[PDB]
């Protein structure tokens, strides 16, 4: 049978995806944390979502040692930018971001098709997270980002200060 | 030997720089005091760090008197304007201000070579403000200052109402 | 180009930050791969698979603590892979202390010729930062 | 000749006893001397002469349960000098947890190579010792 | 696999080496309980032994019905003599004795290679009767035993009555 | 003045004394631990001392520091025997070496002229260790060691048991 490897590789692929998100949100975090970039919600806002995604990947590795599986790790990729250039284009990125690792997380279900189902539970909230920075994009665009730098500063008082 | 009156100088130019700054901070703390400038927290903002400031003028009072040094006062300086002409300017000075006193600060440490390391608690804040000031100057630039005049008001309101 | 708050920030140390940011990571990803194995029920050690994930929440929020200084000097962080730990199977769990041993004194001697190279260039802030860091990391317990 | 204890006890875990027995002494020394180092009004660190104190007392605890061990196998202990320390002033309070880290982990990895000369010679009973001394070493806090 | 055939012969052998030195004690025990032998702390100190060993065998019948193994039982021998001779000969002999049947309790662990390491706790145990064995032996000879009844009257006392 | 140096240089030479002795009777405490040799009380007599005299060498390390003195270490040689043949050896050599530490104590105290009379707490006692040892000795002689094994037998249970 070859659903136990095939299983067991998809949430070896998972686990990487997921702690590659946790390392963009937080090179994203670190970002706005730069003295001239300086938006302290924002900061707050990608690193609180970090270790989101870095708990999701430590329970796909106790996952995957209740099936009896083996942990396969790989490296982690450094992300696609070290400039995030924007409030907006950061947003904009984990939206695009997010849509794929919930593309694979997906199929890993799809396969699963298990009596517990496993990760279903973190797979229903990675739909909450898009409509939010989809949300969150649509603001910030109506306002005026990412030229209008008072935009920015504004969202990140009056929308993530909360 | 020409430590001793080498680190009673030292001491006592840091003395008088803390003290100007101290000068600096109050009179930009009462040019947002101004009818026909009216920025009641970036006031409030500058006002509190010319306390701050002289505060560690008289623990480097206190500090030259437990070396055994004499303190030599000098005339403190009037400021370089009367007119801040903007929040964004007062900030961008202050900027400008704090790292050159920054920059003296560490000679008379760098010169110290104490076994208590005496100074070094309230070296270690300078570069806190530092880049508090650096965020500051980028948030008012961002949003439009200084020919926004409603950019300084809700950096006073949202940034410096806390 | 450069910083509105950079000062007596030497090049050289930006890039040893930078480097030792990723070895953090590396330590981080070390131990949490050593946690998981602990606790598949081949071996089914919870002390050790505890042990382990606390030192990688610890090396990773090191990590945190070093990209916090970058920011606060005008320092810009440049991140690498981080890269796939030298084993999956650990072995016994002697072998994997071992493993540790060599990764903590490498970690340590990195921070350590970050010192040095602190008071080289007569940097007495980061030389301070290093060096209560190095002493918790070490006698916190 | 030959003890009438002796059972599965290789001359070559006997010697590298004896070494490990010489070596802890020495750490003992070395941390004895650091300890009293700032102690000393030059320098006054009660924190770290008291933790430097501790491994001391600590480092001596352990080459005694060696010589317990080697006399409970039938091994016979020879003492060697145990070598002044090469440093006196010590200098810094972080230069000396850098002399500290390579003699804990020069001591640590004579340990491994004892366990690893155990295994060898199929001795559960000197491999079980030294593994469980290594991790309460290390594990203990 | 022939692991488990082997692991599981080993522990039968292990059980019936343990029943016999239990045996080999009692034996010894009620030499000393003898009118004309007359040491009764000779006597307590082998029927403790010879009860520990006995509870050692029934661990491993315990450990063996764990493992699924089937417990084989052979003959208890009698042991190799029915007049010890003296205080210095029983320890003498449980000496030798201890010391084999401590050498196929190895092989037994270096054949178990096992993931809980079984018998090893009592295994560690056997090496600090060895060397007590041994600094009795040592005690009475110096003493002047066997040919000296003083010496062996009052190990009796002074070393066996704790 | 040539005072400071040599008593400096008497107390780190006082330093390496009692650690050589601490590193001698701990030589000598394993040796009764031999399983061939196999006597506890000259074993514990031994290794309490052990620690008596390296709790003197700390109070010389931490007396020459209020002295403002430097502590100047030097090897601490290996004792003049791995074997200590018997029980009464054993003392003999801790009656030989103690009256020698004790001569160079006497000329540290000689030399010290010291208003506190440091060290002279210790120089004290060394005078009852040396009565003691002698006792001991003496007590060992009389009873026919060291070539009647029971003598060191009976001196190990009946004078070290208390
Ligand atoms: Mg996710
Ligand atoms: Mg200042
Ligand atoms: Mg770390
Ligand atoms: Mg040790
Ligand atoms: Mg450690
Ligand atoms: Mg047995
Ligand atoms: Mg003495």
């Amino acid at each position: 049978q070859n659903y136990h490897q095939d299983s067991e590789a998809a949430i070896n692929r998972q686990i990487n995806l997921e702690l590659y998100a946790s390392y963009v949100y937080l090179s994203m975090s670190y970002y706005f944390d730069r003295d001239d970039v300086a938006l302290k919600n924002f900061a707050k806002y990608f690193l609180h979502q970090s270790h989101e995604e870095r708990e999701h990947a430590e329970k796909l590795m106790k996952l995957q040692n209740q099936r009896g599986g083996r942990i396969f790790l790989q490296d982690i990729k450094k992300p696609d930018a070290d400039d995030w250039e924007s409030g907006l284009n950061a947003m904009e990125a984990a939206l695009h971001l997010e849509k794929n690792v919930n593309q694979s997380l997906l199929e890993l279900h799809k396969l699963a098709t298990d009596k517990n189902d496993p990760h279903l539970a973190d797979f229903i909230e990675t739909h909450y997270l898009i409509k939010e920075l989809g949300c969150h994009v649509t603001n910030l665009r109506k306002m005026g980002a990412p030229e209008s730098g008072l935009a920015e500063y504004l969202f990140d008082k009056h929308t993530l200060g909360d």
